[PDB]
Formats: C-alpha cells, structure tokens, sequence
C-alpha cells in the first residue's frame, strides 16, 4: 500500500530502516529534506506519523542518518548536527566563596582562635575558656558554646553578619571572594577547610547548617587528582560531584526511539565527578562533530573524528566517568587512533565477535573476545586503505563488504576477509576488480538478505537501477558463488532495506507519494 | 569513652522539631562524681534531658551506653562532643564498620546504617538484635523477592514454583537490576558452568555459582567471584536473545538477527565476563539449536513461506572462532512453514526436525 509520505525532491533524501519489536516490527522512514519522520507497520500501515524534527534536516540525505539499537532503545543520529554543551551551576556553590570550621574535641585550658581571610578583608576571632575549676566553665567548654562565641567575636571584628551561619559545632562561612578558613588551634581539636580542601573523606563535616546546600570540598593529600564532593543538606551526606563550572548536560544529542512508537529527544548526562584534568571530555565534546554511531556490548558508541567513545554499561547516556577515586569497570571508555592521513571514523560494524570501525582512509578493529574495560580498551589500525566509509558496511556471508571509490566517477566494493587461524586478524582484498566501470557515481546504501544469501546495493549513477550480489560459502571458507548482476526498476529508487524474508524497495511514485515495493 | 570535666551534649533535629540535651559532669573531686561519670549514667541523664526538652517519651530507647532514636521523620543525630568520646549516626551514616553500635536496645531490630567515607558506593547494613551483630542488607524499599519465576523439577517427580531471591546488598546504583528485572520479559534459559542463565532481551544474566536463585550481588565491598554476572551486547538491529546452547567448551547464544559466543576456556567472573557478536545473520532462534556431529545446526527463514537450516562451523585452529554457512542451499523449497523442533540421536548419527508445513511428516 502506497505510504502517505510525500516524495523527496532530492534524489537521495529518504532513509529507511526496519526495527524488530518482539514478534512484530516497524518501518522507520525519514525525509531528510524536511525532517518528517514516519513509522509504518510490517506491511504498509502507518502507526504514528512522527512529526517533523529540525534535527533530522540535513543538506545531504540518506547517508547522514545513522541508527543504533541497544536494549529496547533505538537512537537516530544526524551527523550534520553539532551537540551543544550546557554549564548550569544550579545546586552547586562556588568553592572559592565557601569555607567551614568544625570542632572535633573540646579542651578546658585552651584559647580558641580562628582566622578568616579573603579579598574583602581578614578577620580573626579569639575565645578563651578557663579551667574546670572556674565558675561556669563546664557549660562554656562545650563545642556549641565555643562556636557561638567564635561567631560573635567574628561579627564584632567587623565581618558582616550575613556571611557566617552555624547549627551545632559546625561553622559555615559564605559570601566572600577568596575565603581561606584557617585556625591556630591543634589538628586534634578542630578542622578547617582552607581553600575547600580536606585531608580525607572523614574530615567532611556532614552537619553544616541549612545555608550550605551546595558546598564543595576537594578531598586529597596534595598528591592526588582533583576529587570534588558536594553537600546535600536534605540527607546530611556528601556526594561526589563535578567541579564548579563544568559540563552538566548536553543537548542536540541523537534522538530516542522508545518502546512506544514515538521519536523524542533525550538529553545526555554531563560530568559527574572530578574536573577536566582527570575526567576529560570525550571525543564528541572536545570536537563538536559526531561521525557515526554504534552499539557494542552493553555500551553506546559515538565515533567523533578518529575518537571512539563508549558509554557506561548500564547507562547509555553517561559518557563521563562517574567516579574519580578508582578507575571503575563498566564505565566510560575514551580511546583514539592515529593515522598517516588525518581521516575520521564514520561507520562502525559489529562483526562475528569484534567491533570493526571504518574510516575514509583507515580501518580498525576492536577486540571483543573478552569484556573490555577503560583500563584495557585500545584500538589499533588494521590497514590504511581508501574507503567510502560514509555508507555503512554490511556483513555478507562470512565477510564484510564495504564501498570504495576507484575513480572520481565510479565506485567499488572491498571485502574484509577474516583470518581462519588467528582470532582477530583481518585482510582486505578488492572484490570488484573485474568490474571497474560498472558502478557509476557512489554507493548510497547496502543491505543483505541473510536468508536468501543476496545483497542489494543502491548507487548514485543510475537512479532507477540497483546492483545485486549473490554469494554462497562452501567448505573451508571458499566462496562457491559470486554474482554481480544488475536490476532495473520502472521508477527511481530512494531507499531500501531487507527483512526476515523480503527486501522492501521505496521508489518515486508518479504522484506525490512514495511506493513500498516488496519482493 | 568517659571524661570527668566535660559537658555532655546532644542535638536531635527532624521535621517534628529540634531537641538539644545538655548534661554536665564535674571533676573527680566532686561528691558523687565517679558514679555519675559512667557512660550509662550519662546516657540516662541525656535521655531525661531530651524528654524534658519536649520530645515524646515514645521516641527514645536505651539499654546501656547506647541510645536509639526512632519515630521521627528526617532525624539527624549530632553532637558537639569530641569524636574520641562519642559516636553519632547523622543520617544513618558512619565512617567505617567499626563505628556500628552492635548493642542497640531491643526496640531497634531493623536499624539501617550506611558505611562509607563519603567517596564510596552506598553500602547498607542491618542490625539483628537476636545476635547483636550487623549484617549487610539491601537498602530500604528494594526488591526482596520475585515470583512468577520458572518452576522447579526437583528430585521427586513434582513440578513446584520456586521464588527467586531479591537484592541482598547495596542499592540500585551499585547493585543494578539484572536483565530480566529491568525488562519484564524473559527470552530463553540455559545452564552454563555452575550458573543458571536467564536471557532477557539481548541481556545475559548468570546467577551465583553455588546458588541458582541468586541473581543479585551478595556483597558490595568487593566484586566477589562466583557471584552475579550481568552482561549485554549491542546489535545493528534491535534483536533479542532467545536460545542459548552449550557447545564443546563455549556457550553459544543465538538471536533472531545476531549470534554470539561466550568463552568458557577459563572460569568466568563478573570482572572478566563479556559477550561479543560473531555474525549478525538472520536466524529462527525461537527453536533451540542442536549440536550435530561437530557442528551446530540452527533454523532460519529463507522466505515467508519456507524455512532452512544453517551450520555453525567451528574453526579447527583457533579456540573460539566460528563461521556459519548455509547447509540447506540445495533445498530451498523443501521445508514449508517454520521449523518447530530439533532433536539429535548422538548414537546413530541421525537428526529429526519437525516443521509446520506438513504436520504428518518429519525431516
């Protein structure tokens, strides 16, 4: 049945992809010219006509749209859209304007003192408590009384009353510019923050007054990476959090295709621990471009300019390290690879047990025999051969068939032969040597019908034609049949994708709607 | 610890109100100071002062030198005394495990505390008054037991339901729900080396070694071996795992549009457990594949009205490399409908397949 999707003016502007949802399926259909997405049933019946989205508009269509399905979620990526990062210090206070002093133990014949220095001024408060024999000394030796007296002395020194708050034995200083809380008392009686830096996690107050709901402190022994902690007054506990003025949320990310047949944007998480020194920005944040998407074992893959970024195992929107104390497994993965020519990764494919990442002038393989952690994650190039990585390679039989340009006016295909002895050795040999001048233009789409051992390729040379590949693998991994015949359709084809039994062709209808041809 | 020339104090703050109790004990030379300096007397005096402050009597209980506060809303116990003399819970958070009381009164039989140094994952502990010991337990409002699980066929010839264990340590942040709890569907079952396997939507979950009903981490302090295994794999198309098979030394997990192998040469732990796809070929994984001779024969649909079989050839050189080639190429229109069952007679080297095309026939 003819779909209610209007004809795309550009010859290559329609993107189609089948998604299996349990025993039933769906036919995603996107018009790149206007961004008007569309969802169809297993055979020509629209379920929810997804509204147009400006994210899906691109100058070049049918090849800048990439999809990756992980768990029950499907993500649609546009490579012509640059993500934008937002820094929203909402519930975080400035560490340079905050400080605290806590009393751990109380002595009798002691002079209590505290100094507060900042850009506004330097204030010193001194409180003296007498021996136990003195009248009214036991009540005045308590930590709460000492803290109250110290606050009163600080106020009398000249510091404004709107800058110090206290609840029990804990004092909080706020509203300054470069506050540095210190004390001449011993370290066995009182604790101070200096420049919001404490020795260990045990030194954190965890009982600051209500005026400190975003206080930030750094835990370290002057020889560790910056580990920041934030205070939550509701639970009276300190939680790890990213430093002040850090990326908290990034928008313009690839949209989400949830269980319900609706495509909606989904914001991605920002930095959650440490700073840019120990928790560096991933490939797609340091570089504003995103080139290709993939779904490896449990993690979402976002290739961005020769840099591969893998999210957390359980969380696909977390591309930043969740902790800094230890390099946890099942966490962010950020790796890169160098090349002779400055090429970028565009297409990633999940082969038998390894993730093969393709580029315009470089091909790399990521080993997947064992579970990969950020400690042991690395990428090494296999061969730096010219490639038309803009189109997603497809696994044919036992090998990968990816496009290439042998001339400025013609294309070709290369076969990514896997070694039959070693686990992760790959060799690439040209498969269309006997057909140099046979695929005019460039290859626009690749699909494989795994049940009939046939592959269809759509090229830009003849819009009404389509190349057909027939393969049959015999014993000892010997290709018994290789066929490269051609098919001709009455109408110009826009996009095509295969299913469990049949391959669907979307042609340019004579009226104002595209037709779904199955065979 | 107990001091002599000290002012004992405690503050209790919650939604109901804020209460502060102050008790003063004199020097050793004072009359009746040694008896009053004991921890029990100080605790009793502090409780009396708290009651006099206005807090209801039904909210504080004590046995020895340990005080328990209950019945509040957001209680936060603090103290201005030094850390070398008294210990408090704040928001049920202590520094280390040694700070746990382990001697709370009988009114606290389910008290929960979190052990951490403000830089560790949430580790929760529960108090058992019967043994006066603190045992690790999952956080409040956590999955404790899951029903409607696969039934049990015990030694006696009776099939009975068996409940599966819930979360036993930590929270959902460090002890995440497995594949079949986050996703309500379960697609396929298997039994790998010592562990029960419950595939659920491209997610493989393996129970503990000795316990087949434990699909949650039993501890959070260290990632113990012989524990829960929860791994996942991505695919070009959003397919799910349906059938898992135990081949020569590896667990092969099949899906509608993806085939994966789990290495079993070495014992697998949650640290080193990972799954990688071998080939994303179309498959009729709904039926369980069967090992024929030295290879695996699994079903497939070459057409909407006919089926076929694919052979999962293992490599003869590398330990865990597999290549799949179609075995029924010469018989395209020979198996009408879909394959419904597969069986192998390993002694006679014969295999029988039941297909939906002809109900009275068998391949």
């Amino acid at each position: 049945a003819q779909t209610l999707m209007e004809n795309p003016v550009s010859p290559d502007a329609l993107f189609s992809t089948y998604i299996e949802r349990g025993t039933d399926g769906r036919h995603l259909l996107i018009n790149t010219e206007a961004g008007i997405w569309q969802i169809l049933s297993k055979d020509a019946t629209t379920l929810i006509r997804s509204g147009q989205a400006d994210y899906l508009k691109a100058s070049i269509g049918a090849t800048s749209i990439q999809t990756a399905s992980i768990a029950g979620l499907t993500y649609i990526l546009n490579t012509e859209q640059t993500p934008v990062a937002h820094v929203d210090n909402t519930g975080k206070l400035n560490p340079a304007n905050t400080g605290f002093f806590y009393i751990v133990a109380s002595s009798f014949s002691k002079r209590w003192t505290i100094t507060v220095q900042s850009n506004e001024g330097t204030w010193t408060a001194v409180h003296d408590v007498g021996a136990s024999s003195d009248d009214g000394a036991v009540p005045a030796a308590t930590a709460s009384a000492v803290i109250n007296s110290l606050k009163t002395n600080l106020l009398a020194a000249g510091m404004p009353s709107d800058k110090v708050d206290t609840f029990g034995s804990y004092m909080f200083i706020k509203g300054l510019t470069n506050v540095v809380v210190s004390s001449d008392a011993g370290t066995t009686y009182a604790r101070w923050s200096n420049q919001s830096r404490v020795d260990e996690e045990s030194d954190l107050p965890a009982q600051l007054p209500a005026s400190a709901n975003g206080c930030m402190c750094r835990v370290g022994a002057a020889s560790t990476s910056a580990t920041w902690y934030r205070f939550d007054y509701a639970t009276r506990q300190w939680n790890e959090d990213s430093a002040y003025s850090s990326i908290t949320k990034i928008t313009n990310m690839p949209l989400e295709f949830a269980a319900d047949d609706q495509i909606i944007p989904r914001d991605f998480e920002g930095r959650l621990a440490g700073d840019d020194e120990n928790n560096e920005d991933p490939g797609f944040v340091e570089n504003g471009y995103i080139t290709g998407i993939a779904a490896f074992q449990g993690r979402l893959v976002l290739l961005s300019g020769s840099r591969v970024s893998m999210s957390a195992s359980g969380l696909y929107q977390r591309f930043y390290r969740s902790t800094v104390v230890n390099l946890l497994d099942t966490d962010r993965i950020d790796i890169g690879a160098a090349s002779a020519q400055d090429s970028v990764f565009r297409a990633a494919l999940q082969f038998n047990r390894d993730l093969v990442v393709f580029g315009d002038s470089m091909q790399a393989v990521i080993a997947g025999n064992a579970v990969l952690t950020p400690t042991n994650a690395s990428i090494a190039l296999t061969s730096e051969f010219s490639c038309d990585s803009r189109v997603i390679p497809v696994v044919t039989g036992q090998t990968v068939l990816y496009a290439s340009r042998r001339n400025s006016d013609y294309a070709g295909l290369l076969e990514f032969i896997p070694s039959a002895y070693t686990s992760s050795q790959y060799v690439s040999q040209d498969a269309t040597v006997h057909l140099p001048r046979y695929i005019p233009g460039r290859v626009m789409d690749m699909q494989v019908s795994s049940v009939t051992n046939v592959a269809f390729f759509r090229y830009s040379g003849e819009r009404t034609s389509v190349l057909v590949y027939e393969f049959l693998w015999g014993e000892d991994a010997k290709r018994a049949q290789g066929a490269y015949h051609k098919w001709v359709l009455p109408y110009d084809v826009l996009s095509l994708h295969t299913l469990s039994e049949a391959a669907y062709f979307f042609v340019r209808g004579p009226g104002a709607y595209v037709l779904a041809l199955r065979v």
